[PDB]
């Protein structure tokens, strides 16, 4: 479960898990989108997990490492 | 920290975490807001966990259960 699944840093208040999800639709089936946020306005502060079905995904997804998502480029490393 | 959030259901996957924290800004000072979201097909629904500042806010919090959100009667009730 762990091993299914990415971080994902630098991830703003205006992040939906519909638009997170379709950003790495491409990558395989997602189970799960969690998106974590510690400030609400100003300067963003969060990231968020992708839990794939399959494990595959995860060095797939490991492509859009420093990627542009909603205007802000983002890193992408697995939780394991 | 589990004594201080709610748990919010039948958050619309459109949600973000800026507009939780707008809907629950009365209650008291948020510091962190956690978004989790199972299906990605037609107008699904998760659910969030809201983490207040004090343990004073969940109780007033809980005011707004069944409270209008994105199209969807929500759900607040203290974190399990």
């Amino acid at each position: 479960a762990d091993a299914r699944s990415i971080y994902v840093g630098n991830v703003d208040y205006g992040a939906t898990a519909e638009e997170l999800e379709a950003h790495f639709h491409g990558c395989g089936s997602v189970n799960r989108v969690t998106i974590l946020c510690d400030k609400f306005s100003g300067h963003p502060k969060g990231f968020a997990y992708i839990e794939f079905s399959d494990k595959e995904s995860v060095r797939t997804s490991l492509a859009l490492d420093e990627s542009l998502f909603r205007g802000r480029q983002i890193k992408v490393i697995p939780k394991r």
